[PDB]
């Protein structure tokens, strides 16, 4: 049976929710959406409640909320943002027009240290990638502002479905740049999923020390700050930049070697160095892996084999397919009605 709505205006806008979500106040920036706090009398959880902008105006919109809505309904782990309800007031796919997301409301992020608490948020990083990366997703976007943990250090990993970001916003002095893995930042070949391992180091780094790890003003000052700490690329990784303008510019810098790790971060756990130093390699191929790093020594007193699960498959063959708008619409209306909620 379709639950009973009720309208209320908020953000702009009238929203229509189901009675179970009471208390409706807007929250955040909008850096995801446009969000609302409330409280979701069947969980008893305070929840956000997103309402999508305009999700079918256009074939690039409306596969991205389709794209949206297949990621959150996949994902399924303590370490990651999970779809606690989606809905719709329409009755029919001939009035369908507006789409409402519903996850746990987080109150703070990274950005908002004793050793052992980088031992375990770290640990619980590692642990929602690996998930992630066994349903063959790449996040792309790991930085503090994404990571949501609550008073008991306890983490989730957010962002996923929303548009890609643009040049302007990777401009300049910017948070959204100084997480990004160099083959990312300046497209020097095909990347995969290793470009998520270069942001956890760089996270790992700013909570040992406190402060950003390569600050850079713009593209090639931050290069510059990579490439003095882990040294001038070799033989063997300029032949992997695909990018011929690319290489030609790598090659116009004088070589410096990889500095000692242990002199740049003084006074840090031994293993945490060593841990650092195999997440912060230039060449892509050669990064450990989320896998590999949960067995590392830093996280002996938190790492359990059996306790550290993977995905169920994904497919996201619908990335390559090409369709009318319309046509996602009504796959997207399909999504909505099969929603099944968590245990
Ligand atoms: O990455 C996302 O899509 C979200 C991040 C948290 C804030 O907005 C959301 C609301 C509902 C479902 C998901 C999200
Ligand atoms: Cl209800
Ligand atoms: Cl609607
Ligand atoms: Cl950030
Ligand atoms: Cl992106
Ligand atoms: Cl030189
Ligand atoms: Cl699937
Ligand atoms: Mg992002």
């Amino acid at each position: 049976e379709r639950p009973t709505f009720y309208r209320q205006e908020l953000n702009k806008t009238i929203w229509e929710v189901p009675e179970r979500y009471q208390n409706l106040s807007p929250v955040g920036s909008g850096a995801y959406g446009s969000v609302c706090a409330a409280f979701d009398t069947k969980t008893g959880h305070r929840v956000a409640v997103k309402k999508l902008s305009r999700p079918f105006q256009s074939i690039i919109h409306a596969k991205r909320t389709y794209r949206e809505l297949r990621l959150l309904k996949h994902m399924k782990h303590e370490n990651v943002i999970g779809l606690l309800d989606v809905f719709t007031p329409a009755r029919s796919l001939e009035e369908f027009n507006d789409v409402y997301l519903v996850t746990h409301l987080m109150g703070a992020d990274l950005n908002n240290l004793t050793d052992d608490h980088v031992q375990f948020l770290i640990y619980q990083i590692l642990r929602g990638l690996k998930y992630i990366h066994s349903a063959d997703i790449i996040h792309r976007d790991l930085k503090p502002s994404n990571l949501a943990v609550n008073e008991d250090c306890e983490l989730k990993i957010l962002d996923f479905g929303l548009a890609r970001h643009t040049d302007d916003e990777m401009t300049g002095y910017v948070a959204t740049r100084w997480y990004r893995a160099p083959e990312i930042m300046l497209n020097w070949m095909h990347y995969n999923q290793t470009v998520d391992i270069w942001s956890v180091g760089c996270i790992m780094a700013e909570l040992l020390t406190g402060r950003t790890l390569f600050p850079g003003t713009d593209h090639i000052d931050q290069l510059k700050l990579i490439l003095r700490l882990v040294g001038t690329p070799g033989a063997e990784l300029l032949k992997k930049i695909s990018s011929e303008s690319a290489r030609n510019y790598i090659q116009s810098l004088a070589q410096m070697p990889k500095m000692n790790f242990a002199n740049v971060f003084i006074g840090a756990n031994p293993l945490a160095v060593d841990l650092l130093e195999k997440m912060l390699v230039l060449d892509s191929d050669k990064r450990i892996t989320a896998a590999q790093a949960l067995a590392h020594a830093y996280f002996a007193q938190y790492h359990d084999p059996d306790d550290e699960p993977v995905a169920d498959p994904y497919d996201q063959s619908f990335e390559s397919r090409d369709l009318l708008i319309d046509e996602w619409k009504s796959l997207t209306y399909d999504e909505v009605i099969s929603f099944v909620p968590p245990p």
